[PDB]
């Protein structure tokens, strides 16, 4: 397959729905290169359970943590790497208020070259157990030869544009990886980049990060179709931020226009939201445990029962995750039968303005205050005018696209609530016998 894109190892499912997903401990191993050194962008990590996940003879090369930690919890994470002398930390600046460091990346360091993967996993147990997540496998990038200058360039720009996201963050451990991205051949990347990281951009910045990113790579690499108002937007993750007193505020007006552009030129688009419904949790292989994973809080949702009314619940028989919740993140344009998609993203980006941006300022400053990052599949990087939805995840031409849950996804029923994090549930327990009780 061309698109290399896999779902996480799902502990209890049948082997089948495991044969071509990763596990963590299958992405560091040596048959995907000879380890010189790795970064890890994330959010959440377990240090001592993450140095166990490389292989014994790799657990002394040196890891760089990239993270958003300040006071105690920056205090407690390097607590929890002090015991390691090979690992470094890097403090992910985070000057707008109520922004978090929520890139999940790893860079690895070979000896035969240059690995990127873009994911959506914490660094910790529970998030590699039973969920289901996504990851985005980079080619093996080959170094460039001494005194040999090409650009080690994709179509797609990705080098320029990774290099473009580590400097954002203008810190001296990642300027290194910079320097290493450098001198690596990156040609053969099939995808597009598309990263969020703070700030407030206007002008020829705008278009750099967030929605506004996604929105220029649709106007400059897809084409529209005919009836492309029927073509739905669907977007599926694992929070939700405060998104305003109705739709007109913020979803249904520059949120939903990026996602519906296609080519250059100049609505009544269905939106399919899916989102972890009460019943999905409690029946899940975690429990109610899992939703402490989904934090969408009671203070947060009374805001805005307008937005339930576009929830439809977690189902995905066609890669027998249905049981494991998600924390992996994606949008996509499915067409009016969802047979094709016009595109694909996997991203860190929940459906939030701090990760996907605001407008501010009449409309032409773009505020972001969050790091996030993700991949972008366009048919076009593919020699292709859309791709076919392949029927079973893992099942076997190539050129037909995993989308990981069912289609069309299921509206909720009118006995059906959004899972909320910060309220008890108490009236039927979970697969392992157990209320929630926050
Ligand atoms: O992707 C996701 O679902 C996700 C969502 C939120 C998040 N950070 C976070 C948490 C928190 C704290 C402890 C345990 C779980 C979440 N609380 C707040 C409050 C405000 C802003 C961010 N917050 C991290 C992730 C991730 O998994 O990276």
């Amino acid at each position: 397959n061309p698109f290399q894109f896999y779902l996480t190892r799902v502990s209890g499912v049948k082997p089948k729905y495991n044969s071509g997903a990763l596990h963590i401990k299958d992405i560091l191993s040596p048959l995907f290169g000879t380890l010189v050194s790795s970064a890890q962008f994330n959010y959440c990590f377990d240090v001592d359970w993450l140095v166990k996940q490389y292989p014994p003879e790799f657990r002394k090369k040196p890891i760089l943590l990239v993270h958003g930690d300040k006071r105690e919890a920056k205090a407690h994470l390097h607590a929890q790497a002090k015991p390691y002398e090979n690992i470094s930390l890097c403090q992910a600046k985070l000057d707008i208020a109520f922004g978090t460091h929520h890139t999940k990346m790893m860079l690895l360091l070979y000896e035969e070259g240059l690995r990127v993967v873009i994911h959506t996993s914490n660094l910790i147990h529970a998030d590699w157990h039973q969920k289901t997540q996504g990851i985005w496998l980079s080619p093996l990038y080959p170094r460039i030869a001494d005194g040999t200058h090409k650009s080690g360039e994709s179509p797609t720009h990705f080098k320029a544009d990774l290099i473009s996201y580590l400097m954002a963050y203008n810190a001296p451990s990642l300027k290194e990886w910079i320097d290493v991205i450098h001198k690596h051949d990156l040609s053969e990347t099939n995808v597009y980049l598309i990263g969020s990281t703070p700030g407030r951009f206007q002008g020829s910045q705008k278009d750099n990060w967030g929605h506004f990113r996604l929105k220029k790579l649709l106007k400059d690499h897809a084409s529209s179709m005919p009836n492309a108002e029927s073509w739905p937007v669907v977007g599926q993750f694992s929070s939700v931020g405060s998104l305003g007193a109705d739709e007109s505020k913020w979803l249904c007006s520059e949120f939903k226009e990026s996602m519906l552009t296609l080519g250059k030129e100049s609505s009544s688009v269905p939106l399919y939201l899916i989102y972890p419904s009460v019943e999905n949790v409690r029946t899940s292989l975690e429990g109610y445990p899992a939703g402490g994973s989904l934090p969408y809080s009671i203070q947060t949702a009374e805001k805005q029962n307008w937005l339930h009314s576009y929830f439809h619940k977690w189902s995905a028989e066609t890669s027998g995750r249905s049981n494991a919740m998600p924390h992996i993140k994606t949008y996509m344009r499915p067409s009016p039968d969802f047979s094709k998609i016009a595109w694909f993203l996997v991203t860190s980006a929940n459906l939030s303005k701090a990760a996907w941006g605001a407008l501010e300022k009449n409309g032409t400053q773009l505020m972001i205050r969050s790091y996030e990052l993700g991949v972008l599949f366009l048919p076009s990087a593919f020699g292709l005018d859309s791709f076919k939805v392949k029927q079973k995840f893992f099942a076997g031409p190539m050129a037909t696209f995993p989308v990981p849950y069912d289609l069309p996804p299921e509206l909720y029923g009118s006995k059906d609530r959004p899972w909320i994090w910060n309220i008890p549930y108490v009236k039927a327990p979970d697969t392992h016998g157990n209320m929630w009780v926050p």
